[PDB]
C-alpha cells in the first residue's frame, strides 16, 4: 500500500519541468502517474516546483481545509502548476486531458513525522 505522502509526490509533483509542457502535457502526465489505469481521475492539479518547496509549504501560512479540518498550508509565493481536467470528448480507456498552466498559491494538506503534504487542496 502506497504510503500518503508517496502517493501525493506521484499525483502532485512533476518538478523536471517549470511548466506544462503543451496542450498535450496533461494526457501525457495523467497517463504515466498512473492516474487513468482503472478509470479516468476525473481533475488533477500538478506543481512545478521542486520537493523540497513542495514540502516546505507545511510549515508556511495555515488555512482551513476546504472539509474543515486545519492541516492546511498556503505557500507564501506562487508556484508554477497545471491543472489536468477531463474534456467532454474523454472517455475511459481513452482519457483525454485540458492541460491549464497558471501560477497560484497552492494549498496542500500535511500530517506525520516528518509533517508533510498528503493532499492537494486547491490553488489560489
Amino acid at each position: 500500500k502506497e504510503t500518503a505522502a508517496a502517493k501525493f509526490e506521484r499525483q502532485h509533483m512533476d518538478s523536471s519541468t517549470s511548466a506544462a509542457s503543451s496542450s498535450n502535457y496533461c494526457n501525457q502526465m495523467m497517463k504515466s502517474r498512473n492516474l487513468t489505469k482503472d478509470r479516468c481521475k476525473p481533475v488533477n492539479t500538478v506543481v512545478h516546483e521542486s520537493l523540497a518547496d513542495v514540502q516546505a509549504v507545511c510549515s508556511q501560512k495555515n488555512v482551513a481545509c476546504k472539509n474543515g479540518q486545519t492541516n492546511c498550508y498556503q505557500s507564501y509565493s506562487t508556484m508554477s502548476i497545471t491543472d489536468c481536467r477531463e474534456t467532454g470528448s474523454s472517455k475511459y480507456p481513452n482519457c483525454a486531458y485540458k492541460t491549464t498552466q497558471a501560477n497560484k498559491h497552492i494549498i496542500v494538506a500535511c500530517e506525520g513525522n516528518p509533517y508533510v503534504p498528503v493532499h492537494f487542496d486547491a490553488s489560489v
